[PDB]
């Protein structure tokens, strides 16, 4: 069994992972860190707790991470596409099981340190945690074994304006934080995880399948389909965070490109993830000069990640 | 005959496209106006007034621009790709023939304002005198009959760094001015022109060829494709100004999509140039919102590109 931090702010595709990933043998969940972003850090907690308990794990450690990115301010949620409550208005009673004492950061700290080159991070809204532990510990990113990014738009449109995908755009610093701190990192971007859908047909598939979670996966999913008909103009729903999750156990199911991934902090582009392919040689050195390259999901084999998706949602 | 205001940094594609203008038969060309970028401006100057004598043209008027961006300071020229005298060192010996007294931004707005809804603009350089024009005359965007832009990198890779093309990265605030101005723009990114290139052989085939520039030409080539052999690995030249003249008179050999265009002014991504397609209705507002949309060159037809060209560059 594969060690598992998973960094979320559950968040109705956040939700559709942590409930796969409880359900895949090859993986050992030792716990989920919550942060801002689909709703605040406190909302994330609490899901995260609940997600715990419905799974019938909840001695699973729910570690409570920063509440505003690095550069301050109280950060607007996404509640428009998640809910109030972050998972489609279900307003579910609260959890009995309690968050750890530590923080995010320090939980990450200490297991990968517990751990060193066993545990895998798999990072699922703002940066925010990963950073804080990469600045708090220098020694972080040689003990962590791989950190598997749900972030960016790589030569593509954002969903948070043209130029930013909600999780960079969430905490600029942080994401360039990682994306420059030299660890074994994969970077799954908006480009990719709109390509793998679940249309209308699909969701009421769901619904009338023997999946342990069937019933509350579609409840939750009937705010988020609504939200993509407005918006982006799709009967559906784009699968974000249990695609980046399917990379971590099956990166066969895509191909990468290697390169330096740098993120703008401010301006009109502020949130705006740009990689050097490294394909042409540059007359002089640029910001993305000298630094580590990193994996970034270039290709994506749809039905193979269609069909891992589909079998973890609807198993009894 | 269409009137025509080719606003340049000669320059060597800059040079072929002149010379192809000067060939080409339902245009008239009133003016060459000069701007810095591959060299200075004055270097830029010098090269016109011969391209005019060499054309058999030397009383087409030649107004010398802009010496540095808006924001001030001495440019950076593209020497290393240009050649220290702006047209692949051949050392040629000075024009006879003199710029006119006033300022390429004063003829712009003058030739605009004589013939109102029929002067079209071809922009091969930073937009500096462009913008200076709409600046001076609030009126100039809506008079001028079209501009067409040789700038940009549109969900692709810069050719200065990963985030920007040169043009724009030479004068990003006149960029922004000129893309945000409402004037009728249709803007060929790099994404477009790297697809339009001459092999070796093609330019063997040019010096062996009976066209009228043909010999000149090919000796300018030859420092213009080494940049391209040590930069991109590329053995030939990218034909970004004839492609953009190009679509002057051939619009139909391209697609093009709507959208409103920014350019980023600071930070790691200065010069980056990005769209909004209109295609995913936004929750808020963002830079984006609110200005009149331009054309973008989508995809190009190369062969009947390449084709256009070459009869131009191989006519006697
Ligand atoms: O349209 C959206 N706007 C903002 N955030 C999201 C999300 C969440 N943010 C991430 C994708 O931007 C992903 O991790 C998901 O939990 C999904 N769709 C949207
Ligand atoms: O590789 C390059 N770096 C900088 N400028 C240029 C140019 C010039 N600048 C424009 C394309 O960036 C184009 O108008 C051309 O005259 C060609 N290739 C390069
Ligand atoms: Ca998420
Ligand atoms: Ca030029």
């Amino acid at each position: 069994r594969d060690k598992l931090i998973i960094d979320t702010d559950p968040g109705i595709d956040d939700s559709m992972t942590i409930l796969m990933a409880f359900r895949a043998p090859s993986v050992e969940i030792i716990g989920l860190t919550t942060i801002f972003g689909n709703v605040d850090t406190k909302g994330a907690t609490r899901n995260a707790l609940l997600l715990c308990e419905r799974a019938g794990c909840p001695e699973v450690p729910v570690a409570e991470g920063s509440h505003e990115p690095l550069k301050g301010g109280k950060p607007r949620v996404a509640d428009f596409v998640h809910g109030s409550d972050g998972i489609g208005n279900l307003f579910l009673p609260a959890p009995s099981a309690k968050k750890v004492e530590e923080s995010a950061a320090d939980f990450l700290i200490n297991k990968v340190s517990e751990f060193p080159g066993e545990v895998s991070v798999l990072a699922l809204g703002p940066l925010t945690n990963v950073a804080l532990a990469i600045k708090r510990d220098p020694s972080f990113a040689s003990k962590v074994k791989k950190i598997v990014v749900l972030g960016g738009a790589f030569f593509a449109a954002g969903n948070v304006n043209p130029a930013a995908e909600a999780n960079i755009h969430g905490d600029p610093e942080a994401a360039d934080i990682v994306f420059t701190s030299g660890a074994d990192i994969v970077v799954v971007g908006i480009n990719i995880t709109t390509q793998v859908c679940l249309t209308d047909e699909d969701l009421l598939e769901l619904r009338n399948s023997k999946g342990k979670h069937a019933a509350f996966l579609y409840e939750m999913c009937k705010f988020y389909r609504d939200w993509h008909a407005k918006s982006d103009g799709f009967h559906g729903i784009f699968l974000h965070d249990p695609v980046s999750f399917t990379a971590v156990l099956h990166p066969e199911y895509f191909t990468f490109k290697k390169g330096v991934v740098r993120v703008e902090t401010q301006g009109i582009c502020t949130g705006h993830t740009l990689m050097d392919q490294g394909l042409k040689k540059w007359n002089s050195e640029n910001p993305w000069s000298g630094y580590k390259p990193i994996s970034v999901a270039w290709t994506v084999d749809v039905p193979k990640v269609i069909s891992f998706i589909k079998k973890l949602l609807m198993a009894p």
